[PDB]
């Protein structure tokens, strides 16, 4: 493909996820980003595809699945057919890849997102591609059982800037958080 975004929420110790949910309560503006996010696309006829997990894939509610809008991919080495209302299922981002290029998707797909979990985001950011990272940097600690990978600052550059992602600190249900654009470069 030629781009990949990745988009993540993160708490303090990086920390994305615990007990099979969100280390936090629930966050309506920040979650409504994440949702405007990976569901606009620049293209009529055209949708983005979201590609994430298993564990990721059965921790939205049931009755919330598939997320809308989105085509939506599974990563699983042990499942034999995607779960009930996936759109695919791939065994590795590689041959997630590939799909996207085919012909039947590749003239229905805009933007590739990647939505986690932590093997998946790790994939992504290693793959010699053009990438955009989408941060959300929860300014608190709370304990998870789950974390995100480690960016490569040297390949991975901050924007200070991007086009439709405020600039300030925002806050919400008492807890701050700021958003944050990073950008590799192949
Ligand atoms: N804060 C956030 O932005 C954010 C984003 C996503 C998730 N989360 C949280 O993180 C947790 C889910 O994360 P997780 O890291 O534990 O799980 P995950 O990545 O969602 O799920 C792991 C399963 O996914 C399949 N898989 C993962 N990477 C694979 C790859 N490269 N190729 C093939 N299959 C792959 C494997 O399934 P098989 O074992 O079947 O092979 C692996 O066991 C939940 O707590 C969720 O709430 C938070
Ligand atoms: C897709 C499922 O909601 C998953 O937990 C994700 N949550 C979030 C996300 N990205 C942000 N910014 N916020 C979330 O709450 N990426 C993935
Ligand atoms: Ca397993």
């Amino acid at each position: 493909v030629r781009s990949l975004n990745s988009i993540v929420a993160v708490c303090q110790n990086m920390g994305i996820g615990k007990d099979g949910n969100l280390p936090w309560p629930p966050l309506r503006n920040e979650y409504k980003y994440f949702q405007r996010m990976t569901s606009t696309s620049h293209v009529e006829g055209k949708q983005n595809a979201v590609i994430m997990g298993k564990k990721t894939w059965f921790s939205i509610p049931e009755k919330n699945r598939p997320l809308k809008d989105r085509i939506n991919i599974v990563l699983s080495r042990e499942l034999k057919e995607a779960p009930k209302g996936a759109h695919y299922l791939s065994k590795s981002l590689d041959d997630a890849l590939a799909l996207l290029d085919s012909p039947e998707l590749k003239s229905k797909v805009d933007m590739v997102w990647i939505v986690g979990g932590t093997a998946v985001y790790k994939a992504a950011m290693e793959k010699p591609i053009n990438h955009r990272l989408f941060v959300t940097r929860i300014l608190h600690e709370f304990e998870s059982d789950t974390f995100f990978p480690e960016i490569d600052y040297k390949d991975f550059k901050l924007l200070t800037e991007y086009p439709g992602v405020p600039a300030d600190i925002q806050e919400e249900d008492g807890i701050q958080y700021k958003f944050e654009v990073y950008q590799k470069s192949v």
